[PDB]
């Protein structure tokens, strides 16, 4: 991994950044990898971001990628640079149960232009674009935080609870593995 | 053959053109997959144009509803709506379409492989897989299908602009060889 972290507790609202930390940079400028984290939510948000890396400048609120999670029990991811240029999405419903461990992964392989979504042991969403994008292509990306998204200096869509373990791989890992380290 | 079309539609922004008491539209309402062929010019600046709707246009129900749209800035996209806790299936491409001119797009949702493929102008730009597949007949109180808009709560949301100039919709799921020779 180029970041990990592990028993990260999140109170909702206030998130936990991680802009300062070795490896921060190298996740800030992703051109491909993987994403794996573990988490436990207490929060009813709607939405709750896991990971996400932004731009959290004012007038940049549409500049973020982040992993989320919802209250129904969705998992999903948002790759965004403004509408105009891109805003790539999964949402999956009913992926993980709607105070119960879960564990998500998002793949961006740059290669296949290819996006996939795992929980719990399960492929859950494979999204192809003809224009792959990811946390490189964004502008302005100057934070990395667990349990929210920044937009012009606010915490957006705040989780609350347990970051078990997060962990970002520059590398591309095989769906195998994916199912493998997102199961029990 | 379609089970609906309409040629040579002019809509002013913000009007719509209503197809709910065509024959054929019923069976819009309920599509279980199928595909949908449509050639357009906008000439609206909006940021969401709706070329093809079907939905639930009632009070409180504003996202229950499946559109096929397009953007001011040449994007083109789909989304499919149950609310947010059922489903929410977006796929949007970037600077997929282009004197302003005329452009074909399409959306194939083939149920059997739980995929959803877009076109435009003789090329596949994204293809869509999700474990939960979903389509129109998922969607709660479907009422209405329009073209140059989407129904929400009375209103006509995300406005188009412009001629549709053909717009096709099947039962059938075609195959990519045909899509990217009708819209090409």
């Amino acid at each position: 991994s180029v970041l990990q972290k592990e028993g990260i507790e999140i109170s909702e609202g206030t998130g936990y950044d991680l802009s300062k930390e070795p490896g921060a940079a190298t996740v800030k400028a992703l051109e491909q990898g993987t994403i794996v984290i573990s988490y436990k939510t207490t929060s009813e948000n709607a939405i709750q971001s896991l990971l996400s890396v932004g731009n959290g400048t004012k007038g940049n609120q549409d500049r973020h990628f982040h992993l989320y999670i919802t209250n129904a029990g969705g998992v999903g991811m948002e790759l965004r640079n403004t509408d105009g240029e891109f805003k790539y999405t999964l949402d999956c419903p009913a992926a993980v149960r709607g105070r119960v461990s879960n564990t998500v992964a998002l793949k961006a392989d740059k290669e296949n232009k290819q996006y996939k979504l795992f929980a719990n042991g399960e492929l859950i969403a494979t999204l192809d674009q003809e224009a792959f994008k990811f946390i490189s292509d964004i502008t302005g990306v100057d934070n990395v935080m667990l349990g929210g998204t920044m937009r012009q200096g606010t915490v957006a869509y705040p989780f609350g609870g347990s970051i078990e373990r997060m962990q970002v791989y520059r590398d591309v890992l095989s769906d195998d593995e994916l199912i493998a380290v997102t199961g029990k």
